[PDB]
């Protein structure tokens, strides 16, 4: 079916493509962050939050994709296709994964309205010209 | 992270290992059941329930895995690799997909208590040797 | 008929003639901004605002002009005339279009009074010669 | 963004398609009418009505297209290109322009409900076979 993984939260793919693809941190970095900050609540037997649920399912899915790609590469004999699997994964699905993880982690941490206003402001900013925008890229802080 | 996609909901992979592997319906049947009973909810912008929050993500994961295997079978001129990848997807991950779909659809339709009782009772019925096994296995029913 | 597209909103062309070309984001950027911030209200059957109405009509104009430029590229076998028409369209019409899109988005975003005070101040700043005006221009920003 | 210029007023492209392309008056005639009837308003500094706003924007776009056509006629020596461009502009873009002009002038003048009932009645007419199609095609009146 046609589902938007964010509209149950108050966002949309059209709104997260409003940021450059070179903005979203790497998958490994986001997973490390997620461990460090919410391992005890993702591994928890509680409906702690919809973000927790969705993040769990996403992590399991990335793990299964990784498993599959490693298996294909290990079985295949020639590199041309022993690589193309993991390569295409990190190309097309890595972006979706890290957009979604960024969303969920950032929300759980800072706030949903904050993350949304940040998306909007950062798009407006990265689209405005430098002479007439503030010079420092926007960023999220708990400090 | 070792996440159990069920302990959040009050279960485990073990409790679901009582059911054999050939017990679980086809992914087509289960996707049809979902599109029938819970579509307006899985497309809604609401946290209708953690079951929905999980089912949306799992369906997106399955779609992306399908796209992967298809792009593979297409761009890979080795039909052996095509077949192996796309059918191993089924072999290994479809069983998990349909376990999770079964669990969620059944805890939505009938309930958590009813489903866990069903799991216990079916485990009894199946661990029981045949000679003493009644032919009327437990079936989940609203009627 | 001597129509001023801002006289209805309390502004004028003479008040936006000071804003240079390097001030206005690209057409693509402004369109993405609108699509991300106001799509569910520009595609809506409500009279959400004069700015919404005007944005709708201007986007329709621009879409038809892009259709024209495509038809040109396809039906004009004179590369010179073809490229000259396309460049005229883009440069001139997109400059006017960026001007108007900016006015409307900025108003909807900040306020009519804020946008007009900002225009007055930017005019003061841009009339001042460089030897007596600060180097850092005024700035309209949510941040 | 896919936008319907009539959906905020209470109609739909699929509804004004009931009327043939050779039904709408000349752009000349429609502009004469709009001038004579609402010039003091389309030149006004007031959101007199959404129809007024939309008409302002449309007439501005038509004026820019006229300026384009003159620029072509003077610059481009290639007669085939010049004429093809002017003809495309007038024919197609003016078909759309006079659809819009007609809708807005007619609404402002007679009424939205009147215009929509007229659309459905004209559909009835044009659908009725010529053996039973009265020659008195429906027409909008204030009497
Ligand atoms: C080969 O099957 C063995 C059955 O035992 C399952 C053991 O693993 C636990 C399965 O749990 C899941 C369920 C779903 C999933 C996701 C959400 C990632 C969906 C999937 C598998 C379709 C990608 C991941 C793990
Ligand atoms: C190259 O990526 C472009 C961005 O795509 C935009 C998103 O398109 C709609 C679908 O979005 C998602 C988001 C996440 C996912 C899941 C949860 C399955 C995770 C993933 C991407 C790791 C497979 C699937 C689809
Ligand atoms: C070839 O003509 C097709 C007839 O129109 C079918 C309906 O198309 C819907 C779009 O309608 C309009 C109407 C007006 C316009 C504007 C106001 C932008 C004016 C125009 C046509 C001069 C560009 C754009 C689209
Ligand atoms: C070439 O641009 C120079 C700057 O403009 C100077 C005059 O400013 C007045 C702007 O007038 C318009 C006219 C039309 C428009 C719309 C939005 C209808 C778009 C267009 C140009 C595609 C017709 C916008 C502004």
């Amino acid at each position: 079916m046609d589902i938007d993984p964010y509209k149950e939260f108050g966002a949309t793919v059209e709104l997260l493509s409003f940021l450059p693809s070179d903005f979203f941190p790497s998958v490994r970095d986001l997973l490390d962050t997620a461990s460090a900050l919410y391992r005890e609540a993702l591994e928890s037997p509680e409906h702690c939050s919809p973000h927790h649920t969705a993040l769990r399912q996403a992590i399991l899915c990335w793990g299964e994709l990784m498993t599959l790609a490693t298996w294909v590469g290990v079985n295949l004999e020639d590199p041309a296709s022993r690589d193309l699997v993991v390569s295409y994964v990190n190309t097309n699905m890595g972006l979706k994964f890290r957009q979604l993880l960024w969303f969920h982690i950032s929300c759980l941490t800072f706030g949903r309205e904050t993350v949304i206003e940040y998306l909007v402001s950062f798009g407006v900013w990265i689209r405005t010209p430098p002479a007439y925008r503030p010079p420092n890229a926007p960023i999220l802080s708990t400090l």
